[PDB]
Order: C-alpha cells, then sequence, then structure tokens
C-alpha cells in the first residue's frame, strides 16, 4: 500500500514513509499536441525534475453541458499514464478555474447562459455545474492517485482564489467536500496564492495546505514567511516559480534571464522547499484557446513563455542552466537527451481566394440565422468561440458618411464592417467605438464580430462576447437583426462544401496546397508559418486550426506547425481566413502567398 | 512505343526521335541502404540530373554459384523502378567487372577455385561463369529497358578494359553477343576508357559506342578529341567525370575543390556532351565489400568520395554549386530539397570482453578445422571474406626469439600472431614479412589472417587471400596445419553462442537503449573508437565495416538509423584485432562513442 502525505513534525512530505520533496515543471497537455507529449515529458525528466504539474481546463473537456472530450489531444488520462510510465509524479490542478492565459480561465462559456451568474462563488447555478463536472472528472482521476498506483501526489483546489473579489469561503468548502467525496480522505489537497497576506486572506482554507507562488523579482525569505504565517508546519512550496512571463498582442515578447531563474531556483532548492517551474514548456494556444486581461488585452497564439523548453520543445540555454542547478541537489538521469526536433523551411506556398465570408454563409450557417430586435450575444446565439455575423439594413440613406457607433463600448472584441459588400473598416473594444459608413437606404450592414479571448483573470471573467449592447447610426438605435453563428471549423474541414459531408478587403477564405514527398525518413518535419503582407486572421492546415496570426501587431510573426498534421503524397490544404486586408488583389499571384521557415519569430519589434 | 538511339548523322542521342543529352550522377545501390534509396535519388533529381548511373556488382548478387540475392538491399530491379518512378533515366553498368573500389572489382571469389583462371579474358571457365550470370541478370534488365517502358537508356560492356593487360578482343565480342541475345538489337551498348589512345587501343570495339572518362585535371578538348578519333560521329560522352577521388587506409583523405568540378562541368555541358558525375553520392562499403589497389593498399570503409552528397546523404556546398551549373542549361525541379538527415550523438557506450577468437572456435567453426600439410588459401577453405585462423604446433623450442617468416610475402593481407595465447604482434603484406616469436616446443602457434579486400584494378585481381605461400620458423618450413574458417557473421548474430603491445583478437559487446515514442528518434549517428586500434564492428548483427583509428584518415563509421531500435536494447559488437583499451581497472575506457559529425579526414 502506497502512501503520500505531509509530515507536519518535520516540515516535509512523506513518500511511502520516506522523506520527499519535489522539483516540478509545468506542462499543459492542452497546449502540446499528444504526438509530442512523450517527447516533452522525457526532456522534462532528463532535466532532473521528479514531477510535473498540469492544469485541467474544464472548457477543453466539456464544450457543451454533458458532451465530453477525453480522447486524442484531450486524453488527460493517457497523458497522466505517460507521465507515470516515465517515473514522474504529478501535481494535478483541476480548477475548476485555472486562469492560465486560457479562454475564460478554463470555465465554460455556456455558464454565461445565466446572464447574472457570479462565477467562482456559491451562486447555486455555478455550483451545480461545477458539481456535475467534478462527478465526471474526479472519478477518472481517482485510480491515478498515488495511493491507488498512479502518479498524482497532490491536487490543487481552485487557483489563487485569494486574488478574486468574491471571497466566498462557502465556495471553497464545497470544492473541498467534493474533492474529498470523489478522491478520498488521504489525497493531499492544497491552494496556491500570491506570497502576501492580502492574497492569502481569501485564498487559504482550513484542511487545504497553503502554498505560495513568486518569481525571480521576489525576496525568497519574505515569500516563504508569508506561507509560514498560514502553515507554521509542513513543507515550503512555491507552486509557480516563474521561468518567464506571458505576452500580449502589440507588446514586446516577455523574457526573463537564464541567470535570474537559475539563481532563484538554487536559493529555493537550498531551503529544502518543493518548487514548481511555471512554465517549463509553454507550447501553443491552438484555435481560440488563448485568454486575455483587463483592460482588454489578448494574449497571442504562442505560449512559448520564454520557458526552458521552447514552444516547439527545443532545448535552450535556459534548459541546460536549470538542469545544472538541479544537478547540485540530485543525481539527474544518465544518457543523452532527446533532441530539439528538426525544422524544415517548405518555402513559399501561393494561395488564392476561394470565397468571402458573406458568400459562404449557407455553408457557415447551415441551420439558418436567429432574428432579433436588438443584438444578441455570442452566448445567446449558442456560439462560444470564433466569429458571428450580425446583419441589418440601413434605415436611412447614408450617401454622406454617418457615424456607426456602440455608445456603451460593447463590440466585444472586434467588428469587421461592410455595407453592401464594401468594407468600411473596424470597430474595436476600447479603442474605436465609432466608424463612419456610407451606403444607400436599405443597404445591408454586416458586422463580423470576433471573440479575441475571454478574460481569464480579474473581476471581469463573465465576458459574454459579440455585440453586447446596442449599435446606433447617427445616434439612433439600429433594430431588426439577422444573426448568423459561423461553424467555421466544419466549413473549413469541408473546404466550404466543396468536398461534401461524408484600406481593407472583405473578410474571406484563401486556400492553397503544397506537397511533400513520401519515402523520405526525415519528412515531414516541424515548421513555422509566416504571413508577409497579410494583416489579421485565422489559419488552418488540413483543417487543424493553428490559431491566430496578427503580423500587423506582433510580437509573434510565425505560428508553430507540428509535423503530424502534415501529410505526404496527398496535398496539404492551407486555409487562411483574412479579416482586414489580404495581399491578393494585384496582378502578381506570387504576393498572395504564405511562407514556411525553420526558425520561430515570436520576439519582434 | 519508345525509342532511344544514337543518331550518328547528328552527333546526338535521340529519345523518342528528339535530341537528348543526359546529365547523370553515379549512385551505387550496393553502398546505400535501401531505406535511403529514395532520399538519395530525389536529392539527385533536385540537383537537376535527368539520369543516374549504377554498377551491378556480381558478387553482391551471386555469392556462391547458383545462389542469388535480389531482395531487400540487393533488389536492383526495385532500385531501377524507383529511379523510373522519380522520372530518372538509367545508365546501367553490369560489368561483369566493374572496378569501383569494390571487392575484386565485383568478380565473385569463387571464380578463383580454378587457380589458373585468367580473369577478364576468353578463358572458357571465366566465360561459362559470366554467361550463366548474364542469363540470370539480363533477362531481369530487359523489361527495364527504355524501349520496353523502363528507365535504362544505355548499357556499359565491361569497365575500362583498355586498362587491363589481357587485350582479349574475343572476350569483348562474346560480351557484345550475349548482351545482344538477352537485351535485343536496339539497346545502346557502350564502353568506357581513359581519354588517351593508349587506353582506347584495347578498350574499344566495333558495334560498342566508345566513350571516355576524365576528371578535373584533364584538358577537356584533348579528352574529347581522343574519343572522336574512335567515334568520328555521335554524342560526346564523359562517362566518369570525377567529383572527387578514392582513399586508402593510411593516406590523406582525397578532396577536389568545388570550383574545379563546377568549372569543368560547365565546360563539358556547354559542348552539348552527355556526362556522368562519378560519384554523386558514394555511400559506404559496409561489411567486407571494399576493394584495394596494387601495390597492396586497401580502401577504407567510407566511400564518401568528397562527393556532392556526403556519405550520409548530406547536401554539401559542392552539391549546391553543381545544381547551380546545371540550372544554366536546364530548368531544375521546383520545391524544397529533402534535407540532410538529422544526426544524434548517442554518446559513450561501455563494452566488455565476451570471448577471445581462440576460445570462440566452436561457434565460429562448427564444422571442425581442416588438416593440411601445408597452408591452404581462403578459396580452398571455401571462405571468401573476413578471417581464417591458421594453427600449428611449434616444432623447436623458442626460449630465445626465433624468426617466423613468410619469405615470399605470402600473408594476404595481415596476420594477428599468438603463441600459447600470448600475442606476438603482426605480419603485414608487403611490409613486415618477419616477426620474432618465442614460446616452448609443442606451443600452439596461431595466425589469425584477415582478407583486407581483394585488389579491384590492375593485373593482380586474382587475389586468393590467406597464407598463399609457406611460413618458415628459424628458416624451416612450418608444416602440419589446423585451419579454422570463421563464421564471424553468425557468431556475432548469436552473441558468440551465449544466447538466452597487443591483446588477443577478441569480441567485445555492449548495449544502449533509445526511447520509443519520440518522433525524431532514432537518428543517424557516427560511431567512433577512441583507444581501440583495428577491427570490425556490428550493431544489431549488421556489419558496418572496418575501423582503423591507428591509421586514418577515417576515424568514424556511418551508422544508419533504420538498423537501430527502440523496442529492445541495441547491441554493439567489436572484434578488436590488435589492442583493446579494456585491461585497465577502468571499465569506462572499454567503450565506443557515438558522435553527431563524421571524421573521415584526420591527418
Ligand atoms: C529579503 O528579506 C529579508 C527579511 O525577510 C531581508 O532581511 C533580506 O535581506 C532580503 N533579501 C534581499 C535579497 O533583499
Ligand atoms: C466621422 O465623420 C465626421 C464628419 O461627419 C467626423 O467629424 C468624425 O471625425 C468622423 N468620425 C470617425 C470615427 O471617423
Ligand atoms: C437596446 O436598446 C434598448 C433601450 O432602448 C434596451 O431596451 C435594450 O436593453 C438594449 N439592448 C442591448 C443589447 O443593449
Ligand atoms: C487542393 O487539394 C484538394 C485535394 O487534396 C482539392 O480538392 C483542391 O481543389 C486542390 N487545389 C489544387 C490547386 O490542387
Ligand atoms: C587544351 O588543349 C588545347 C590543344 O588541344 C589548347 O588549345 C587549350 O588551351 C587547352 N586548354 C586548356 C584549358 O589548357
Ligand atoms: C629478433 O627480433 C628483433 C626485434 O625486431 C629483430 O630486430 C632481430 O633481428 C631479431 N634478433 C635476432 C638475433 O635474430
Ligand atoms: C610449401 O613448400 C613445399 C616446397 O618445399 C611445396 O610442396 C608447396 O608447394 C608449398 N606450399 C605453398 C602453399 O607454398
Ligand atoms: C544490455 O546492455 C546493458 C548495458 O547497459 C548491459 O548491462 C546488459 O547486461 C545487457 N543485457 C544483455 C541481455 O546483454
Ligand atoms: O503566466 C501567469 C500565471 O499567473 C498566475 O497568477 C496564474 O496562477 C497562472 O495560471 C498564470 O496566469
Ligand atoms: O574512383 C576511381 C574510378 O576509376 C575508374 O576508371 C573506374 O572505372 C571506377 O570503377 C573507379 O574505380
Ligand atoms: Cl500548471
Ligand atoms: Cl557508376
Amino acid at each position: 500500500q502506497r502512501m503520500f502525505e505531509i509530515d507536519y513534525s518535520r516540515d516535509s512530505f512523506l513518500k511511502d514513509g520516506q522523506p520527499f520533496r519535489y522539483t516540478s515543471g509545468s506542462i499543459h497537455y492542452s497546449r502540446v499536441p499528444r504526438f509530442y507529449w512523450k517527447d516533452r515529458l522525457l526532456k522534462m525528466k532528463m532535466a532532473g525534475l521528479n514531477a510535473i504539474q498540469t492544469y485541467v481546463p474544464w472548457n477543453f473537456h466539456e464544450p457543451w453541458p454533458g458532451q465530453y472530450q477525453f480522447s486524442e489531444d484531450h486524453d488527460v488520462e493517457y497523458f497522466l499514464r505517460l507521465a507515470h510510465e516515465l517515473g514522474l509524479l504529478v501535481i494535478l490542478r483541476p480548477g475548476p478555474y485555472i486562469c492560465a492565459e486560457w479562454e475564460m480561465g478554463g470555465l465554460p462559456a455556456w455558464l454565461l447562459e445565466k446572464e447574472s451568474i457570479l462565477l467562482r462563488s456559491s451562486d447555486p447555478d455555478y455550483l451545480a455545474a461545477v458539481d456535475k463536472w467534478l462527478g465526471v472528472l474526479l472519478p477518472k482521476m481517482k485510480p491515478l492517485l498515488y495511493q491507488n498506483g498512479g502518479p498524482v501526489i497532490t491536487v490543487q483546489v481552485e487557483n489563487e482564489y485569494g486574488s478574486y473579489f468574491a471571497c466566498d469561503f462557502d465556495y471553497l468548502r464545497f470544492l473541498q467536500k467534493r474533492f474529498r467525496h470523489h478522491l478520498g480522505d488521504d489525497v493531499v489537497l492544497f491552494t496556491t496564492d500570491g506570497a502576501h497576506k492580502t492574497f492569502l486572506k481569501c485564498g487559504a482554507l482550513q484542511g487545504l495546505y497553503t502554498t505560495v507562488d513568486f518569481g525571480t523579482g521576489s525576496n525568497i525569505t519574505d515569500a516563504f514567511l508569508s506561507q509560514r504565517k498560514c502553515e507554521p508546519k509542513g513543507p515550503l512550496i512555491n507552486s509557480e516559480f516563474y521561468t518567464g512571463w506571458l505576452d500580449h498582442w502589440g507588446q514586446p515578447h516577455s523574457t526573463i534571464k537564464t541567470e535570474a531563474v537559475a539563481s532563484s531556483l538554487y536559493d529555493i532548492l537550498a531551503r529544502g522547499a518543493s518548487v514548481n517551474l511555471y512554465m517549463f514548456i509553454g507550447g501553443t494556444n491552438f484555435a481560440y484557446w488563448n485568454g486575455a486581461n483587463s483592460p482588454y488585452a489578448a494574449q497571442p497564439t504562442s505560449y512559448d513563455y520564454d520557458a526552458p523548453l521552447s514552444e516547439a520543445g527545443d532545448l535552450t540555454e535556459k534548459y541546460f542552466a536549470l538542469r545544472n542547478i538541479i544537478q547540485k541537489f540530485e543525481k539527474v538521469p544518465e544518457g543523452p537527451i532527446p533532441p530539439s526536433t528538426p525544422k524544415f523551411a517548405y518555402g513559399k506556398v501561393t494561395l488564392e481566394k476561394l470565397k468571402t465570408v458573406g458568400a459562404a454563409l449557407d455553408i457557415l450557417c447551415p441551420s439558418g440565422p436567429i432574428k432579433s430586435l436588438y443584438p444578441l450575444t455570442f452566448i445567446q446565439v449558442k456560439q462560444h468561440y470564433g466569429f458571428v455575423l450580425y446583419r441589418t439594413t440601413l434605415p436611412q440613406d447614408c450617401s454622406n458618411p454617418a457615424p456607426l457607433s456602440s455608445p456603451l463600448n460593447g463590440v466585444h472584441d472586434r467588428a469587421y464592417v461592410a455595407v453592401d459588400g464594401i468594407p468600411q473598416g473596424v470597430l474595436e473594444r476600447n479603442n474605436v467605438i465609432t466608424l463612419n459608413i456610407t451606403g444607400k437606404a436599405g443597404a445591408t450592414l454586416d458586422l463580423l464580430v470576433e471573440n479575441m479571448g475571454r478574460v481569464n483573470y480579474g473581476a471581469y471573467i463573465n465576458d459574454f462576447k459579440g455585440l453586447v449592447s446596442n449599435l446606433t447610426l447617427s445616434s439612433n438605435i439600429l433594430t431588426d437583426w439577422t444573426i448568423f453563428p459561423l461553424d467555421t471549423e466544419d466549413a473549413v474541414r469541408s473546404h466550404l462544401g466543396g468536398w461534401g459531408h461524408r484600406n481593407y478587403t472583405l473578410p474571406a477564405f484563401y486556400m492553397g496546397n503544397f506537397s511533400i514527398p513520401s519515402g523520405i525518413p526525415d519528412l515531414p518535419q516541424d515548421t513555422f508559418i509566416q504571413f508577409p503582407g497579410w494583416t489579421k486572421g485565422q489559419v488552418w492546415i488540413n483543417g487543424f486550426n493553428l490559431g491566430r496570426y496578427w503580423p500587423a501587431r506582433g510580437p509573434q510573426l510565425t505560428l508553430f506547425v507540428p509535423q503530424h498534421i502534415l501529410m505526404t503524397s496527398a496535398p496539404n490544404t492551407i486555409t487562411v481566413l483574412e479579416l482586414e486586408w489580404a495581399p491578393c488583389s494585384s496582378d502578381d499571384p506570387e504576393l498572395c502567398a504564405v511562407t514556411f521557415v525553420d526558425r520561430p519569430v515570436i520576439g519582434s519589434s
């Protein structure tokens, strides 16, 4: 019978009766394709880590109530078995809120169908949904608990609840009760909060062990004293020792020096503390999974994070320096390290425009639109991610430019506006709430509205999306709306129906093919796609949504392309949805193209 | 129907009635694992070549009489269909003698069962063997001719016969006839010789189109004049334009500057000549396949050649330079070129002694030895490659150092000498024909003799191997021999039966694992032997060739990834012949290393 426990007398963990502490690394299985899970986990082991830490994003597994995804890239059970087979332990963080620069901090958007829900509280509607999620997830985690033969040694309840305004201790008690019900009475349950009494006040709970987080700019002594104030006995734990930091579109790429991380890691380890490296590998926010901060600023597609392992899993100087730190305390595994993957510049691939969004509406919205007097939000129209088209008619002639506006700043988050197929420009949450339009009376006014990511931290995580308040034209509220939820993902997988079902330009889908020879042992290889001359959009290869590009803002210019979605002999189909301006009018088809390169550019001006 | 022909009227090839010239690179399918055949061939095509040229080594396919190998790495037909699939035409060179820095110039050693055989002549026993070989090979090549829907556009008869002393024209005429009977009247048949009347004299033949070869050192106008003397009309052809040159153990690694190859290549092509780059990729002489020159000098395991593609298929600066010459004459295919393969340094892998050769004779020689009054050759003992142990007893006492000698220099090619299991040192063909030994009377005298590779060029290609003449001790002829042919390949595959200043020749073995479920492992690597001296190496039973870090220039041996596994451990076996770094109290010195770069040009 296997045991894992906190030893209070000796300020230590006990593993099968023996003293234990962990040196862990954060890896998010939802940000690494499964094809590479073993690769990253093995490099994590060879670095000298004896555990890994991950988050379970609720919204990654229950995109509608009672419809679950636990297979393929969503197979959290297999991921945890893979960690166990490699001799790694696991610190599980199942939320139900994870923060994590992930859409809505992991909470499902369909929770907002109750408009007034208070998230992360004893709101009975929030609790009932949490409870049903825990009834599905936790029984799957139970045989993976250390004491039942699996790798899970500790489990985090909530995530820095001390940072949220609500301070609902009933909430935290309900989670504890439920985690206990499903997992048993022996599993070590813990919390993590900023290393300061003001955060620990509302984050800490009797019965759950109190850990802190802090990075290389914090005084180590103060931070651990802050923890000691809440737990006078038991191990010192930094649950998120920051190896890097998050980005936002339009801001420079965050970095943290190798020497600062190495030195702080040395100091933490020397105190005998358990430590988790956040992030050890960051990876990618594929599709629409990124989050945002308030005041509204979205995080980009890359989650490279400047982590010791790069986005594509490369071994960096930082990796080796940290491995060397760990070597001073433990005997790191022997033998060569699995390498940085080979990267391949497939070169330039021409695209051509297939159809505008407005022309593809039949395929994007095959059940037809929802008619409404005033606009409806993403949530009301039963779409959570991507894009929704809002359509009306001009109730006046606008031969002279008239102001189209959202007086309460409720374009959440960007609208690409057209009037009888003539693009008018953009409305933008917080930046531009008015845009002048022209056209005749009775012209069709289209706003293509993009969810850029639900805020994942702060008070404003109840971030519905779409047109969340009225639009006016010349000060008068525009009524009579036709609203098309866009099934972009299906439509792209069907090549807009073409394959069956077995200054600005109009938002449109541009497609192009490239081939890769068979019988070559080293092809395909990973690559990086770049969009010189494009502006802002979404990109897919063979229907796999790689995420968002926005070279107009940076810092990210390339997107990471893992080799397993690429195919040999059979043509690889690139689909680009360009929202703002495509380099594709002129009589040079060579300009209407993307380029694959062999080094990332995530760190641009 | 398709047509390929020489139009003499027009000084050109005509393919389907249209003017044609080829720009070809040599690739020997026998020197590249089949796992990488498509890689090398598609790199060749992206370089701008419209054809490849290969040699068919007889002995690679007919190791004993009427026992054939045409499968897997030996599948020539497949290799040609592959070239064809990729849109490449083929210049086939089926010998029967191919030269090629390859064991006896491709000729099987079993021809030497007739001691007096005159190789490459109308010796009727040579011709009868050749003829049975042609009757198995050429009916296979027939459907692969251009005219029957395959890739083969021209076929070479013999190889540089003008360089051989025999000058037997009836041999050449027999070859033409038998090539015609099996291939038909339309195939373009041709010969290749050095570009000088003295080489063409005995190489050229009526009804076989005369081509020449030459490298970057030659006057290109004079070279083609020497050909035009022989063929006043038809295409100019340099069948072997040297991109590089061969190596010998113990000599500096050969190189030819990129600018010289590019320069000549442009000049040849500009004349409207057809040309074949020898080698475009060289590859590897795995196992015992390397040849030798006279006076006896063996070529190494690596056949990199300083070719445009390195031993391991890598794209080199030479490669891009020649691609760029070709581009000025022909649009070259679009798209990215397949990359140089990633290389992985597996690092250090410790070995430990398994068995001496002396102590492994039951598994190496399970038939029992051969008693003979005087020494027999490798051929008489029915073994072709590798090693044979010769054993006798000392007749006199050698308390004091007695001379052991092969006075006619008859150790072919190297002997690892032991008396009662005490290594005495080494006898070398052409270099050390005497070694002073000691031991008691009745002591066991052992000589482990190595076939270092049969000479592939010159008069002395009838290279029997073994103790080819007598050995004397204190000038007395040593008699009464117990001779053990050694099944090294089976023994190694079976871990020497254990299934489920000098040292004694001995096998050393160790293991290393590679993780499964890593998309980019295993990778190609280079194995290196710091501290070792001379020997043979197998990984998972596959004989990667010979090592000789004592002599150079080659220090690393190429290991291709497809023979490496992840489902169970990989085994390295070394047969060290001279000195093993495994006596020290430090097991960590008894070890090889895998690195991620080649060292084939050490001084
Ligand atoms: C950190 O804080 C302690 C007191 O808790 C202080 O005494 C120490 O000097 C500080 N260290 C640094 C590096 O500022
Ligand atoms: C819209 O047009 C009016 C002129 O009618 C101008 O005063 C105002 O600056 C414009 N607003 C925007 C957002 O361009
Ligand atoms: C739109 O306009 C009217 C105010 O006249 C209000 O009743 C309604 O709630 C507003 N709708 C939205 C979505 O803001
Ligand atoms: C791209 O590929 C698919 C088949 O894989 C096909 O349906 C589409 O029409 C192609 N276009 C081109 C130019 O190959
Ligand atoms: C080659 O020889 C010819 C005479 O045959 C002479 O005209 C020419 O200069 C030589 N070319 C070179 C490059 O030496
Ligand atoms: C014995 O061997 C030595 C060592 O090389 C050799 O030089 C010498 O000629 C031999 N001595 C006699 C007396 O024959
Ligand atoms: C060795 O010696 C004797 C001559 O004294 C002779 O019968 C025989 O030809 C020789 N054998 C070889 C292999 O040299
Ligand atoms: C496999 O190789 C390892 C080297 O780590 C060695 O210790 C072990 O004895 C080998 N096992 C077998 C079955 O040869
Ligand atoms: O990368 C920044 C991190 O900040 C922490 O406060 C949070 O707990 C993490 O989930 C993540 O948001
Ligand atoms: O690399 C030197 C070459 O010499 C050629 O003349 C011969 O035909 C080839 O087989 C090869 O040996
Ligand atoms: Cl985590
Ligand atoms: Cl050839």
